[PDB]
């Protein structure tokens, strides 16, 4: 089953990346992913929880490399899944391959000192 409030993520494209990711004065986390990749499918529910839980500290976004390969090569992040953390529309940290909740919330507790 699914629902319109099951996630707090945003979806971005090569035509909208500047208006959402580079527009953000707060920290924003882009996951470059595709539905056809196993590790992408495995990190998606962990990022969905991170979007729902960490909304006050950061924003969580997805770039679909299957329909925006332009944005995938623009940052050289084609080696999916690939996570970029931006602050004030400028890149600050890079991560590649899947994470579990513990590893993802360590790398985001680096900006959320409250947990974990």
């Amino acid at each position: 089953m699914t629902d319109s409030e099951k996630s707090a993520t945003i979806k971005v494209t090569d035509a909208s990346f500047a208006t959402d990711v580079l527009s953000s004065n707060k920290p924003v986390l882009v996951d470059f992913w595709a539905t056809w990749c196993g590790p992408c499918k495995m990190v998606a529910p962990v990022l969905e929880e991170i979007a729902t839980e960490r909304a006050t500290d950061l924003t969580v976004a997805k770039l679909d490399v299957d329909t925006n390969p332009e944005t995938a090569r623009n940052f050289q992040v084609v080696s999916i899944p690939t996570l970029i953390l931006f602050k004030d529309g400028q890149p600050v940290k890079r991560i590649v391959g899947a994470k579990g909740k513990a590893a993802l919330l360590r790398e985001l507790s680096d900006v959320v000192p409250n947990l974990n």
